[PDB]
């Protein structure tokens, strides 16, 4: 029936933490501390006290033992390592650095207190999604504070699912940007709704799923857009019923950590959400905490920090006397999301004994997860060269000056609330690509086909699934659950090889088993050309402003520029790169031949001068093209024409040489 | 006699965090200061010996005004959503760790850090950070004569009349700019004693006459002042013309006081301990209060003076029993943010973003010393991730500067290294030329300003350390000019000014709400009068380059004495207009010729030759565009490159001309 | 009477620490706290309890008083400083940042617990020599776990010297890479062996020295190689006896902190080793610690951190609740090793009052010591520009993918334990020379004599001594005790000036007194041509794959490329640089004159265009060669191809200007 997971039960039965032995809290101490919470929930959550433990769909407990220990094949990683004799535990993706929300008292003073002395950082931080990821009812002006009304069209979803009303919700998680979710007053993750009644008075039935409000489904993927995609992808779901387990009762409210009417996780905020979308309460001790649980108002009134606040990155009380000590976040708590791939291990016998080298990112079904930018960057040249998040990003102003969409006429949507209203993100950067890649920027600056595209538009497609909307993941088509920006940069040019592949445990192309990034010959992640050129998304401002790129679904270009498969994209690339690489090689061979001749042939001074001059001008051209390294993809006309001139330089020198 | 209204309101309704959370925050510091002021009202000699009677009124200035109200913090607070607009904002003056009111502390002193880090002790100890706080007997640069004239026999001593070393806890400062003193009661020295000696309670307490100023004592003689008056007719020459700002002898001005009219009554705790600190070894507060009033006792129990290792790195650093290691970002002492209602109002894009209307603390009409951080905050360097530590060594902040052997003063001694110096030469990790290669390359060619440093134009000494408003005539780029601006961007305009009065100003001399202007990119900028024609005696580059174009200090011919910004602007236009005109024709030429290369009627070899010439010309355009000074970095070289490109374009046109 | 050092006792008699006065432990507190340990050892170590205090060779106590205070002339530095009126102390090279191994309880949880949440960094750190510098018997698969049999040839050394058996060894220190040492079960540094019996039985005699297993002596420096070296360096030692006090009873076991049969340091791990090759125990208090001492098994059982583990760099407990506070190591605890040189101060009157500017590195006799990369880099352009270890190095994967020497057979050596078996190091870097030095890299990329060398091959010779094997230090010949890589970069071009020189106090070229680095006119350390080009070493994989470079000992090149002195190297450099500089000057002067002429001669527009084209293309060449700054040493053939073109350009423009 109802119990903690195996992993947790095994650690509880034989704990090897350090709190008692060393006076220092470590991973296993966090697994054990969670037991009272689950015991309290099995006795006091309405699902047991009012609904008799009955649900439409099976309840499935998912505590820190599964999230912090088992996730990302941490047991396989552990067995593959020498650490603790191959007998230890590995927390691949979900863990905290400091005390959890089960420890009272804590030393948090709240971001407003940091802001008294650091008013400048408070301002830029406070207009970011870090600051408002956790909010209370009354803090949603972007839907005029109507959490139970349709956001967009009147037949699509509200933020809160039916039967969940604001007075039984501790908080929402998320934004209009991508998705929302909710926590009830007992700090249980909202993996359910209530049909035929309300949670608030124990009426109706608890139903699994239909729990996660999804912007793209609600706004952009109408039945007519779905039917357009279905012309290309004959399995694409159109009717609500074709979304199946991933769906629900109304377009816009999908099932997440649940399958609709079939199963639902039963999970406290402590097991998972506190890692990345946190809050902290001001209670003196845990009794005060347990007495306030189940009362949304009392919990809210005692909330001293919401979301990714100053102290979540910099430590409770920062550097203040009596505080816990200053930290400077490297972001890996919430943005790394390592996941071990036995396939990457098996496929490269050179990696033997180095299970770190077979790390991938957490996948949500067939797409790399949101909050995986760190595990993605780990296998890039950038990271090898010492670059980290803070190299490029401002850590405070992470959302930027984005705004609402005035053209949307929805039932509750209000476009005028700044970033709260926005469908996009524009993080403030310390470094642009053009700061370090000057030759690429130079070629790209010459007026041509993509000369208005940002560097990011080809190099950082929106490959990541935040929603685990597997009903719409058709990855070989570079769509359609595409809400976060890949941090990989390297573009592979190949007719067939894919960035994203199924694990060897997969038995159907759509089962979603053990999907992972593939690695190229340099041991790095890469972006395939279907993602780079032809991806489909509604999260990409650059793409929206460049005619939807080459997506058969969102491109506004003529239809002969709609790219349907990677081989077609590859052949377009080849049409540009092959003549460029031919002229390049011709020049290189010409330069070498002429330097050989100059070592033995004697020429009149004015002719010697000219021959040398042409060789060196040809060399300037080939050095520039070689350093650029795109073989015409950063600007074909400038590139081809410059090389043509250089071939002609070589031809002139050869005539002069032949003459003498 | 009472604490300020601001401090009293917080005392009446405190909302700090020391009791509620075990963590000391801003409001706790306001509250803790009460006992000190109660003690000073009963025990300070002004009251116990002079009966409360002063020539000039006493105006209490505690943390309530310094750490809360300054920089228009209450206006910033009301403009913020933080705490519903009802909070407090510490804009410029606050500490990060315990104040000097908490005993015991964990400070061990810099000599102990020095035992294991002898290398950093050596570089730090020969810096002004190390000696900004000194005790009588530590002033070899004036032969330890604190009561005799430093320079000429008719100019000031460091300590004003009535103030003797034995009633002084310390001096603050150096010969570099200015000195001040604290009395043995740790009250700031905003007064002197006429017809008597403080130590005897004889004579009368007189407001002002309290801050020794190097520039007034040494450089600004009535002869120099008369020379200035010739250009600037309201410039003061006689001592009485210096008015409230002055005093009874040249070289002792009034600061935090107006001569015979008003004087601040302020403990060290309210203000100075933020930036020119000290720490005592007392085991508790009773020992501290028992020593107060005894200079020798305080001195003996002083464990840290000035900006010592632990002031940046934390009491005890990383040592066991220490308070935890810090790495200073310098904003404690070098930021000095100040909110400008005008910057908010003037730019409706800034609405709801009061951080964007931040300026720097002004000392009347000039940006204050220690505002390098609030200046750099609104620069491209800062946007690109650059911070103090990007360019500066944090230890060797003074450099190898020395005294002036040519000065013959009553007490000045020129042989004490940096103590004797008029200048500063901070050690740098990065020079402008390390990152700005095109600019450095053009600037390296022998020409008019090729021997100037980059910093000589880009970083003028715009900042007032002394608040010597008697001599501030900002439209003329003088004359209270002691610290170096960290702005870099130079605006090229006939009239627009860096520094402007606030809209509360009713007279050009009243100095109300002065602030920096912002350009179209939202950045601070340096006007041409500052960049080219400023008058200062703190700038060694300017002293070694014939005084630049200051009508007051220039040793150049008189037509190179620039008297207003329009004149400077016309000189800049004499260079940039022909450059920009030629550049423009070359660029249009290149584009036109490139487009005409698709005309038949052109021999192939003519076609290639045309290309070869416009290609070379494009190199010139690219260098000039990148440089971006339009000849200000080296007119002769810029002209040599453009003359070449003019020939290339005329030769290509000559060849094109045959087609017709 | 066995007692602590003069230096320790003087501080103990007049202590000026901060632990009692301020609640904060500082340097003098660490000196004071070492008393009980030495008193315990004088009473309880087998040297006294089983061998009656008798040893072949004099016992010389060396505690924190000498190591943490007197070393590197800290007393001279102190007297040259204004700090504490010239009357303070200065810890030049050996000191800790946080509690020593004398303080109990501590807050260490061990690297496996860090790695539970940081599995990635655990993996890379765990395959590095930081992780395994401290090991217990049982953990040496690279010798088939035979610490008492010969490693390599049957007539060379085992890791543990005779009389010393695994059961009375707490740990080894080191690797096959360079050398090993041991600590006995009482945590005394192994500066001795036992002849005629076993330490564990109290039989035999304690003999001084012959205590440090040395890879290069054991493997590479056979009597035939030594004879080859002797042909060039006549005083070079060939027979065991010619190694003298530095030597011992078997090739491969040298004397270190000891002179064979003559003297031996008596030193607890606390005095020196715990700075840089540390461990930590889990004991609740110092009683459990002392009760365990002398029992290797119980000490091992209670060892919670070994070697340079996560917490040694990051702090006990890291950032965890109840831990001691996160640190980010800047490496200077173990890799700096500053040493004050009164010669550098005296030779430069400008440095007066500034003793920091006369800092050098720890020397082990006549070679800069291992673990002095920091004091070296401190006087480099790179450091002046803000570069630190972490600019170039990954701090975790510091060993790299190096492997055993397959092809050598030895009685015990096992070549398939990966980095454990390896003779070399390949630290993972964040930045390569070529990332910042583009012009140099471009010229070096052109196929030519050295175009296949790494940048580091010439710029970072293996100048440093790990072993203090002074019997084989002949520094004017750039050999032969050469185990770690110099971090200096700047190459000086001179027929005679040397990087490494003897102090003023030296009275014999081989007495090894006060050796230091010389400083050039820019105030920096520099690499002389002998070290850069013709050095001899067995630690440099780049050199072994490039035919041994120009070493007369290891070079496989023709004998005319065996460089025997610096004057010869210099003459080879001048043969490249002189023609380059001559053409460069010709071009540069010609550009200048052409631009002047253009100001006052008139030409046909079409001629004028030509003169400009030729001058600008010559300028491009001048700017590249000048920025490169090697005057052909980065690629003579290409450098000459560019300058040959630019001489033509200028000649042709002068031709045109003549009419
Ligand atoms: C791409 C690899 C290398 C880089 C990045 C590099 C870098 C440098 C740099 C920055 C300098 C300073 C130049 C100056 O003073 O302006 C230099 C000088 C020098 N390098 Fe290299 N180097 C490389 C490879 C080599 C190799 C393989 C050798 C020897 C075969 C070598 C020998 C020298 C010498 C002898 C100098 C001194 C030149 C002089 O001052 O006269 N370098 N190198
Ligand atoms: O549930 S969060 O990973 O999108
Ligand atoms: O009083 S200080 O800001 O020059
Ligand atoms: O004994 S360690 O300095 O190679
Ligand atoms: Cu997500
Ligand atoms: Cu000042």
């Amino acid at each position: 029936g109802m119990q903690m997971t195996k992993e947790a039960r095994e650690i509880i039965a034989h704990p090897k933490g350090t709190k008692e032995s060393r006076g220092v809290i470590s991973l296993q101490d966090y697994i054990v501390e969670e037991q009272a919470m689950y015991d309290w929930l099995f006795k006091n959550h309405p699902i047991f006290t009012k609904y008799g433990g009955k649900t439409v769909g099976k309840l499935v407990v998912k505590d820190r033992g599964e999230e912090w220990i088992e996730e990302g094949r941490g047991n396989d990683f552990s067995k593959a390592s020498k650490r603790s004799g191959g007998e230890g535990f590995s927390s691949m993706m979900y863990r905290v650095a400091r005390n959890s929300t089960l420890q009272y008292p804590n030393k948090f003073i709240g971001p407003e207190k940091c802001g008294e002395c650091h008013p400048a950082q408070y301002e830029t931080w406070s207009r970011s999604r870090h600051a408002t990821t956790i909010r209370f009812p009354g803090e949603h002006p972007e839907v005029n504070n109507k959490l139970n009304d349709p956001v967009f069209d009147k037949d699509t979803a509200s933020i809160l699912p039916q039967g969940i009303t604001p007075d039984v919700v501790y908080c929402t998680v998320g934004h209009i940007r991508t998705k929302f979710g909710f926590f009830d007053a007992w700090l249980l993750r909202g993996t359910y709704h209530v049909e035929g009644g309300l949670l608030k008075n124990g009426t109706g039935q608890i139903v699994a799923g239909g729990n996660q409000w999804q912007r793209t489904w609600a706004l952009n993927l109408s039945p007519e857009v779905a039917k357009k995609i279905k012309k290309w992808v004959p399995d694409f779901p159109v009717t609500l019923e074709e979304y199946g387990d991933n769906g629900g009762y109304v377009r816009g409210l999908a099932s997440y950590a649940a399958k609709y009417k079939k199963s639902m996780s039963f999970q406290a905020s402590t097991s998972y959400c506190e890692v990345c979308h946190p809050w902290k309460f001001d209670f003196k001790n845990e009794s005060e905490f347990y007495a306030a649980l189940g009362n949304a108002k009392e919990l809210q009134k005692h909330t001293i920090s919401k979301g990714v606040s100053c102290e979540e990155c910099h430590g409770a009380g920062g550097h203040l006397e009596g505080g816990s000590g200053l930290l400077i976040s490297n972001c890996e708590r919430c943005h790394q999301r390592f996941s071990y791939s036995p396939d990457l291990m098996r496929n490269n016998p050179l990696n033997a004994g180095k299970p770190d080298l077979a790390l991938s990112s957490k996948f949500k079904s067939m797409g790399p997860g949101c909050g995986s930018e760190g595990s993605q960057t780990y296998f890039t040249a950038h990271y090898e060269k010492g670059m980290r998040c803070a190299t490029c990003h401002d850590p405070h102003d992470v959302t930027g000056n984005v705004t609402g969409e005035k053209g949307i006429k929805g039932v509750s949507y209000n476009s005028e609330q700044g970033y709260l209203s926005s469908l996009y993100s524009k993080p403030k950067l310390k470094k642009e690509c053009t700061d370090c890649h000057k030759e690429q920027a130079y070629i790209q600056s010459k007026a041509d086909t993509h000369s208005k595209n940002s560097c990011a538009s080809c190099h950082m497609p929106f490959m990541m699934s935040c929603e685990n909307f597997y009903a719409i993941q058709f990855q070989d088509q570079a769509g359609f659950d595409t809400q976060r920006r890949a941090h990989i940069w390297k573009i592979d040019v190949d007719p067939a090889r894919k960035s994203l592949v199924a694990g060897s445990t997969s038995k159907d192309p759509r089962d979603g088993k053990d999907w992972h990034f593939e690695r190229n010959e340099e041991g790095r992640n890469f972006v395939d050309l279907m993602w780079a050129c032809a991806r489909t998304t509604w999260a990409d401002k650059d793409q929206a402003e460049a005619k939807g790129c080459h997506s058969p679904v969102v491109s506004e270009l003529k239809e002969t520029l709609h790219f349907k498969d990677q081989k077609q994209v590859y052949n377009e690339v080849m049409g540009w790169q092959t003549p460029v690489k031919d002229k390049f090689t011709q020049v290189k061979v010409g330069i070498q031949g002429l330097y050989s001749l100059l070592e033995v042939k004697k020429l009149a001074p004015s002719d010697k001068t000219r021959v040398y001059e042409l060789i060196e001008k040809a060399q300037d051209t080939v050095d520039l093209i070689e350093k650029d390294g795109s073989w015409g993809m950063h600007g074909f006309k400038y590139t081809k024409q410059r090389l043509d001139a250089a071939v002609e330089y070589i031809n002139e020198a050869q005539r002069i040489m032949k003459k003498s």
